[PDB]
């Protein structure tokens, strides 16, 4: 094992590789979401942009994890990336529900890794997560929940009209 | 025939003159569309501007074709320009449907000319079309289809209100 | 099928989805290559940067293909992304050999799609590829071949020293 | 004891004083390393600069610890500073090996203090270390390991030549 490795368990090393896979899968899911909203028969540009920027954020999260893996002397191992869960994503409301489920699953994976780090007495890992992921995730989930509430208020009213207005006046 | 003409069939020469006529007719149709939306009893300024800019684009397309005709040593021949197909164009939805039909007909004329060029082994013609028309047309048809979808989503809801909102928040 | 679709075969539509998968797989392979060269026991920063920028180029290629799919009225379909072919990539010479093999395979997929487009008389597709992919790929393959020749000249001489010098004076 | 002291154990107070001594000793060791590489019979300016900047970083670390000691109401206590472990430091490779051993020993002292803080439920201490030391140390150890790998690749080849090239093209 590495000349630099110190206080870095094989358990954390493996869980970091699994989290990289989760973040790349999330990136891929957002890519599919973004391009679905660019379809000529969907055509919500603000929604497409919201999801495409999240695809970039999640890829950046994976990259940060891979950089940290190398800084600690662990070894990146990549696995197949499963396709997204759907090929068509419904309405903006359906899509945002799927996105908040996905973010909560990433958040739970972060909390599980933090707990592992704490059991392993790995404070560099705990600080890394705290500093670069946990607050980011909380803020994003809050934003999504705000969006869900606004979308729901709009599309209870008159669904197409509300979906257009949300895109135009919140997202764009 | 011209001192400069080389590899330029009479078949392409004539088809180019016909395409000039199609593009000027399209320009004329957009002029009528634009001024219909400026009527005091229609009064959708963003829609009028959308169509008036397309009238200018189609005239510019004709001019490019005429410049190319002369560059190749062909001879521009003009024919009567038929009036547009309607004197009143209905709702924004009706108008955008008529505009996408018109653009698909121009696109099909471009593809037919390209095929002729390819049968005649005229790569200058093929490159000209590829470079200055085919991608332009695809992008425009995609934009129109996006607009149709947004208009349809709005005017299913409450038709006058949706038509105003589309004009104000997408077109203007 | 789409209100905008015109002259866009189901054969091209499917082959475009397959090419998106090839380009994302290539991106993933470059991500693994880049992070391998960032290992503390490999530690060739210029090499890591070369491959990480190629990961971004290939992702951008996929995105362009997906944008074009939607512009034509086709439907993006994503499949699982297979992991890269290796977990460790050897020397810079080994890595660059693997990268040129990968780029030739992408190039062959582009040429095959172009041939399909030509058989389908789809000049928008042919122009898209010509304009945004084929020359890009030729230039990249030439650059890689230049690199291979320089690496081989260096590491025939005294292998570690040559690998350092290439990184420092060509890549960095 | 101090009018400001709150939740600050005598165990942490003493361990902080010991860590100040470790950091000043490390500073002193880097001063000796730096000036060894400035000898006319060693004469590797980039290496001298690398170590002299580390002498400044370690002194700055001690100063931060002393500032924190006073902020918490503890009392700085200084002890004799032991001389560095060697008077001559060999090759760049020997020196960098000695530097990574030294940094791992500082890192282990940081982890031990963090564990003490955690046993004492002293989150201000834990955050201080996390924020100002633990990531700094990981990044430095990674850099040193990168350097070791490059030095080893060079001096396996032809030792004097490799040592010059590393100094010139990585350090300087
Ligand atoms: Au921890
Ligand atoms: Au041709
Ligand atoms: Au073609
Ligand atoms: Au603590
Ligand atoms: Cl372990
Ligand atoms: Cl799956
Ligand atoms: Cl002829
Ligand atoms: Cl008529
Ligand atoms: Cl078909
Ligand atoms: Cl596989
Ligand atoms: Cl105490
Ligand atoms: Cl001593």
């Amino acid at each position: 094992s590495s000349q630099i490795r110190q206080n870095y368990s094989t358990e954390v090393e493996a869980a970091v590789n699994r989290l990289v896979n989760l973040y790349l899968r999330a990136s891929y899911t957002y890519l599919s979401l973004g391009f679905y909203f660019d379809r000529d028969d969907v055509a919500l540009e603000g929604v497409c942009h919201f999801f495409r920027e999240l695809a970039e954020e999640k890829r950046e999260g994976a990259e940060r994890l891979l950089k940290m893996q190398n800084q600690r002397g662990g070894r990146a191992l990549f696995q197949d990336l499963q396709k997204p869960s759907q090929d068509e994503w419904g309405t903006t409301l359906d899509a945002m529900k799927a996105a908040i489920v996905l973010e909560k699953s990433l958040n739970q994976a972060l909390l599980d890794l933090h707990a592992l780090g704490s059991a392993q007495a790995d404070p560099h890992l705990c600080d890394f997560l705290e500093s670069h992921f946990l607050d980011e995730e909380v803020k994003l989930i809050k934003k999504m929940g705000d969006h869900l509430t606004n979308i729901q208020r709009l599309v209870g009213s008159q669904a197409g009209l509300g979906e257009y207005l949300f895109e135009r006046l919140t997202l764009k």
